[PDB]
């Protein structure tokens, strides 16, 4: 064999989908998709054609590193409805950093 176990597939991307678009309502799904359309180059047609996972893959490809998370939070900052996405995303980024909590 070559390896016993591996799971290095951009952990930041996982949180971006699981805790980013998966918990996004239409109220923001249309806003984030519109604002991001200017960057990724999406449109009114692609916005409906593309899927949640599709936009996520584009966010990571266009923004590598923690930037993919900050970008999503920066756009969903002033959103009382997206209090969990911002808290989870921000908290998730901190967990990755060196700092064993609970003790």
């Amino acid at each position: 064999g070559s390896s016993g176990s591996s799971g290095m597939v951009n952990e930041y991307k996982k949180i971006l989908l699981l805790k980013g678009f998966e918990l996004m309502d239409d109220y923001h799904f249309t806003s984030i998709k519109s604002l991001l359309a200017y960057d990724l180059g999406l449109t009114t047609k692609m916005q409906e054609e593309y899927n949640r996972i599709k936009i996520t893959d584009l966010m990571e490809k266009k923004f590598q590193g923690v930037a993919c998370l900050d970008k999503l939070i920066e756009l969903a900052k002033d959103m009382p409805s997206l209090k969990n996405l911002v808290n989870n995303l921000r908290k998730e980024k901190s967990k990755v950093a060196s700092g064993p909590s609970s003790g």
